[PDB]
């Protein structure tokens, strides 16, 4: 395993982002948090992340137990929030199989899962491989009202203490088999005002 994605899956792209409204007389947009795959990975036990994902049903550990453990994975985020607008998502997967995809994406705080987003993909065959895009699509509201308070705070260190109860869960099944594809566990903290975003991919191990 050398990226995000097993021999099954990948996912090739990932960004959330914000365009400002006068992005019509000259297009810019920022980027909040971004994967780009367009020597093997680190691992990360998975016993040290158990707490910050609830021991709740259908959680972490459970699905960890179940396996494969080669499809998960740890995603560390350094969040650049240094910048109203379009809110904003993409998102692209590759497969050499044909496969209807279910994506489940989980957001938590503190413990307690707060929203759940499920988004159904089908394949396209393009030069071989099977593409799944979701591209351009609104940034759930639930997030876009927590990037606005985020960057309400008035120090880098309070931003990191709010962002260290808050976590992603994703999980892609193939929808006709049921099986899972991949499992993502996403943890954040906030890029120096400085630099831009940043990500580290990990393998989860135990
Ligand atoms: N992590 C993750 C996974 C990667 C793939 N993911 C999606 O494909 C996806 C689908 N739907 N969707 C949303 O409506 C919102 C987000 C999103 C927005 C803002 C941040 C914020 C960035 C700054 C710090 C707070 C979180 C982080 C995530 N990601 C996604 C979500």
């Amino acid at each position: 395993a050398r990226g995000l994605g097993t021999a099954r899956l990948q996912l090739v792209e990932f960004s959330a982002f914000v365009e400002p409204p006068d992005a019509v007389d000259s297009y810019q947009r920022h980027l909040f948090v971004h994967i780009s795959q367009h020597p093997p990975l680190e691992s990360v036990d998975v016993r040290q992340i158990y707490d910050k994902f609830p021991e709740k049903k259908g959680g972490l550990r459970e699905l960890y137990d179940r396996g494969p453990p080669h499809a998960f994975f740890l995603v560390k985020f350094w969040a650049d929030l240094n910048w109203g607008g379009f809110y904003g998502v993409s998102s692209q997967y590759e497969s050499l199989e044909h496969m209807t995809l279910t994506c489940s994406s989980k957001v938590c705080s503190f413990g307690k899962q707060v929203v759940e987003k499920v988004e159904t993909e089908r394949a396209q065959l393009e030069d071989g491989r099977f593409v799944y895009r979701l591209l351009r699509s609104p940034m759930c509201e639930y997030l876009v009202n927590f990037l606005h308070k985020l960057r309400q705070l008035p120090e880098r260190y309070m931003m990191n203490s709010v962002l260290e109860n808050f976590t992603i869960l994703q999980v892609v099944t193939n929808r006709d088999t049921q099986e899972l594809l991949l499992c993502t566990a996403y943890v954040f903290e906030v890029s120096t005002s400085e630099r831009g975003a940043q990500h580290h991919i990990y393998r989860l191990v135990r």
